[PDB]
């Protein structure tokens, strides 16, 4: 499948720069701004609506909604809005839910991972049932989580890292192969109708890689230098080497559709000036 890159903006209550950031990030070339769902961020459709005022080419998508914030009835009716709206621009990534303080904060249930999936399960099944318009998006690694991706996802986002429910830990890409042939298992027949995605969390420039990957085994110890220059969370190199690097990732994985964390909107551009 064709590239498609995104990268993940911060709408940040107090911060006057939103309207100059998504210009920026059409203008160096991505495809998708992606807008994170937590408490002390914007409002996410909210957001999107303000991005979509000041550019023309890029699709907007949340990345991703809390499921346990969202009534799915009323989601449905906010989906529809947006793509009506914007002109058919909108497109919505949903997961189970991240951070426990926040569902207590919103006076939520945390329950078990058992329900926090459950409570995704039932809104993909009802946002398909009011059949939204707007592309939908499950990301995460769980068993269950991919399992709803296969059944009802555009788009499956693969996780580069894990962390306790309750920093980050990156996965392997022996392990991220496991994954994704999981997932590829579970979606049968609909596979090649899935788009795959990834977030990069760091993109190291770098005119010595190995170097690089050496000095970073302190921040992950339980990795040789060799693993991490295969994790698919990490880009390091040239723009040539990630672009390379993006191409194999590609053939190994199906990954087309890679974001970018907002820190590196700068640092990954040439890699879109490369790879298009
Ligand atoms: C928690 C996570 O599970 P997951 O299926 O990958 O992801 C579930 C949700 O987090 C996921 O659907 C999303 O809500 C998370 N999510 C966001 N969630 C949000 O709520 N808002 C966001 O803006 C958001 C952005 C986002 C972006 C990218 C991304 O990849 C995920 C994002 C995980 O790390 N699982 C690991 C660990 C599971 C585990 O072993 N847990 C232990 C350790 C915890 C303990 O000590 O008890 C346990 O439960 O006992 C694994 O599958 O191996």
């Amino acid at each position: 499948r064709p590239f498609r890159f995104g990268v993940n903006l911060v709408p940040t209550p107090g911060v006057s720069s939103w309207r100059e950031t998504c210009r920026t990030a059409e203008q160096s070339g991505y495809d998708v701004i992606a807008v994170p769902d937590h408490l002390g961020v914007h409002s996410p459709f909210i957001a999107m609506m303000a991005a979509a005022a000041v550019t023309e080419r890029v699709q907007l998508t949340t990345f991703v909604l809390n499921s346990a914030f969202w009534n799915p009835v009323l989601l449905a009716r906010d989906l529809l809005t947006a793509h009506e709206l914007t002109g058919g621009r909108v497109e919505a990534g949903l997961g189970t839910g991240a951070v426990r303080a926040e569902f207590e904060t919103a006076g939520l249930d945390w329950g078990t991972a058992g329900t926090r999936v459950t409570r995704l399960a039932d809104t993909l099944a009802a946002l398909r049932t009011l059949a939204v318009p707007t592309p939908l998006m499950v990301g995460g690694n769980g068993d269950r989580v991919l399992g709803l991706a296969a059944e009802h996802a555009d788009t499956v986002s693969f996780s580069g890292a894990t962390l306790t429910p309750g920093t980050l830990r990156m996965i392997t890409a022996e392990a991220m192969d496991e994954r994704v042939a999981f997932f590829a298992e579970r979606a049968g027949e609909r596979d090649s109708q899935v788009e795959r995605n990834t977030l990069v969390q760091s993109v190291i420039a770098t005119d010595d890689r190995a170097a690089t990957a050496k000095a970073m085994r302190s921040r992950m110890p339980y990795l040789t230098a060799e693993q991490i220059l295969q994790l698919p969370t990490l880009l390091i190199g040239t723009p040539a080497q990630m672009a390379e690097t993006l191409l194999e990732r590609r053939e190994r994985f199906g990954f087309s559709y890679v974001c970018v964390q907002e820190r590196y909107l700068a640092a990954f551009a040439p890699v879109i000036g490369l790879l298009g």
